[PDB]
């Protein structure tokens, strides 16, 4: 009698006739067919009021329909922040799946509710939920391209900072942006802006690419791939800077880095371009050692975002220099499992990936469709104790939200 009164009084939003029913005694828990009760039509509809009058008159916040739908998925559901936290205020169970395995944070993610995903994984939402089919909520930001909230969910899955940025070539115009002005560990995504400068000095006449750099065995570091075959004859610079960019030869990094100055040089070089932002104060490999808070090797997302456009289209190297910066991160075979796993085909990407230590991983890249890159992409993330499969993933993930998104 009442019930039915009180169910739809909810679902209609009438605020005053709610309260006059709960007043006569209606059971504030009365279900219908499906097993719906008021709380769950008032979360559904959005009616904000009348959920804090039901549950100030003892609503189950945790009620179940047939299929196992809660009040919090129906508002996850529905986009109702407001009422997303009251429940969650109220107990509402965060982690509450239904019959099909669907939790609150697959819909929040599904359907691109940043704020609702930020309150969920606040309160404690599994990140990694696996509903019946497979399904979780990073990879469904991903294949509806939230690229804001996937950036979200790498980070409660690897519990680590993550930031990103993406900005249009022709304008330079930033186009995405998620912490891109923190710092963050540069590791081997430093090599782009190294070749950069050894291009400037060619430019400049006082470098060339077939001149011939000797080294010795005691300058070989972990690793080595090229250059260590090479300790009798040499390298030319050119060839130094194709394993350092395409094959992540550290000590090609180094010999090159000595040409310019050491790690100084090279921040002089960045100072004078107008990246005040990036240093680079060691040399390979103990630059990766990201250690917490320190600001040693690092960037931020928009200064290398910036540099690395300024040095690909901008005016800071000669067109065939431009060209040659392109080509060697083109050639890149290093960089197998982040933005080029997931790139459709027929794609353009010119990119340069690093690794460190605390989990410390990121990629910097001038990518687009039809063959021709047209955005710069820089990801970085660090202080995850993941594993590098489940690193690799979530950047390649993460790409995989943006080209969505494209």
């Amino acid at each position: 009698d009442l019930g039915k009164k009180l169910l739809e009084a909810a679902r209609a939003g009438q605020d005053d006739e709610v309260r006059i029913l709960l007043a006569n005694g209606a059971d504030v828990n009365t279900a219908d067919e499906t097993g719906f009760t008021p709380l769950h039509l008032a979360a559904w509809e959005g009616h904000l009021g009348i959920v804090e009058v039901l549950l100030k008159n003892g609503a189950d916040v945790n009620a179940n329909d047939e299929r196992g739908h809660t009040p919090l998925h129906l508002a996850a559901y529905t986009g109702h922040l407001e009422i997303v936290e009251v429940l969650l205020k109220n107990g509402a169970g965060v982690n509450a799946t239904d019959v099909i395995g669907t939790a609150p944070l697959h819909l929040a993610a599904m359907w691109g509710y940043k704020e609702i995903v930020e309150v969920l994984l606040k309160a404690g939402a599994d990140v990694d939920a696996q509903d019946k089919f497979g399904k979780r909520p990073l990879w469904l930001a991903a294949d509806q391209g939230h690229a804001e909230i996937a950036a979200k969910l790498v980070a409660a899955r690897l519990k680590a900072r993550v930031g990103y940025i993406e900005l249009d070539l022709n304008s330079g115009k930033i186009l995405e942006s998620v912490r891109s002005e923190e710092r963050f560990p540069m590791m081997s995504t430093f090599k782009v802006l190294l070749a950069g400068a050894i291009l400037s000095r060619i430019d400049a006449g006082q470098e060339q690419l077939g001149r011939r750099i000797h080294y010795s065995q005691n300058d070989l570091v972990e690793y080595s791939p090229v250059t260590e075959k090479h300790l009798t004859d040499g390298m030319t610079v050119r060839e130094l800077a194709s394993a350092a960019i395409t094959m992540s030869d550290n000590t090609a990094a180094n010999l090159l880095l000595t040409t310019i100055g050491g790690p100084k040089g090279l921040t002089a070089f960045l100072h004078n371009m107008g990246d005040h932002v990036t240093r680079l104060d060691r040399w390979e490999p103990e630059l990766n050692e990201a250690i917490p808070n320190d600001e040693r090797d690092t960037t931020t997302p928009v200064a290398m975002a910036t540099t690395l456009r300024k040095l690909l289209t901008g005016e800071l190297l000669t067109p065939a220099s431009r060209q040659q910066l392109m080509d060697w991160m083109e050639a890149d075979k290093v960089a197998g499992p982040l933005l080029r796993s997931v790139l459709p085909a027929g794609w353009f990407i010119a990119d340069k990936s690093g690794a460190g230590e605390r989990g410390s991983r990121g990629i910097v890249a001038a990518l687009g469709p039809d063959g021709k890159p047209s955005r710069i992409v820089v990801i970085y993330t660090t202080g995850s104790q993941a594993t590098m499969d489940i690193l690799n993933e979530a950047i390649a993930m993460l790409g995989r939200a943006m080209i969505e998104k494209w």
